[PDB]
């Protein structure tokens, strides 16, 4: 908190976790790339899973945001399937690295590959994982068991970019009665990642930022699948975004100040503990 205030050498260097999805025709589609090279005034090379990607590169804009030069030359945050196929991604987590050649600066990141039939479970972070940092009791066990049954937890954050790396540590350092938070991408509300390449629509919203994020996530999947199975949040604005994103009302969970989880569709007040007891009824194992 007081580090940025005075150190001042903490502009964001890093990458926001990337999501890629294999379509049924074997093509690849990804969410927008958001990578920043801190205090750099250029080409960028990529290395995935400790393997350099030959003849693929990004450029940087004066403001610091990077993009893919792709001809129809348009500056693209979403690379083409041909670029993404050169990554040779594996299912689940992949290590990705970007090297800006000015000297040479390196940022490491995460890039996830899902199949079009993957079922995701969304979880807000502030107020949903954290308790207004204290964590709600028993969430790690629940989320762990949800992940065991075949779903992929996706975390949602609206914190400024300079807290992104911090946020990754907090989630990954949580321990409850031996359980930990399943690894998954932390998506960022588009209002926290503004740049010339994405001003167009983000600039013109208010509380639809979460909904815009959920639909940017929906659109890397084919329109004929409902990839978002369930949602965890703590404000009614979370439920509204889940509802407009196609999540059935029975799979929307909203926690309040005293850790009471309302299952909207059932008009049932519950808890992470009780929801975990019914994990197989509420989150049935996937084949
Ligand atoms: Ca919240």
């Amino acid at each position: 908190s007081y580090l940025f205030d005075s150190k001042d050498y903490s502009t964001f260097s890093g990458v926001v976790d990337i999501i890629v999805v294999r379509q049924p025709d074997d093509s690849l589609k990804s969410m927008p790339f958001h990578i920043r090279f801190g205090t750099l005034k250029i080409n960028i090379q990529i290395t995935v899973n400790d393997k350099k990607i030959e003849d693929v590169f990004m450029l940087m804009l004066p403001e610091g945001a990077c993009y893919f030069p792709e001809l129809n030359i348009q500056k693209k945050l979403r690379p083409s399937s041909a670029i993404l196929k050169k990554f040779n991604l594996k299912n689940g987590y992949n290590k990705i690295q970007f090297i800006a050649e000015s000297g040479k600066q390196l940022i490491e990141g995460k890039i996830y590959l899902y199949n079009y039939d993957t079922k995701l479970v969304i979880s807000d972070v502030d107020g949903t994982v954290t308790k207004s940092e204290w964590t709600h009791d028993d969430i790690a066990e629940l989320y762990t068991n949800i992940q065991k049954n075949g779903y992929k937890m996706v975390y949602l954050s609206s914190r400024p970019l300079y807290f992104y790396n911090y946020t990754q540590g907090y989630l990954k350092g949580i321990i409850q009665n031996g359980f930990t938070m399943p690894d998954g991408p932390i998506l960022l509300s588009p209002d926290q990642i503004i740049s010339s390449l994405n001003r167009e629509v983000v600039y013109k919203k208010a509380d639809e930022f979460k909904g815009a994020l959920l639909k940017d996530l929906r659109r890397v999947f084919p329109e004929e699948v409902n990839p978002i199975f369930a949602g965890f949040g703590n404000r009614d604005t979370d439920a509204t975004a889940c509802l407009y994103a196609g999540v059935i009302i029975d799979n929307i969970f909203i926690i309040n100040e005293q850790s009471q989880v309302e299952i909207l569709g059932k008009q049932e007040k519950s808890s992470y503990k009780k929801i975990n007891e019914k994990i197989q009824e509420l989150f049935p194992r996937l084949p």
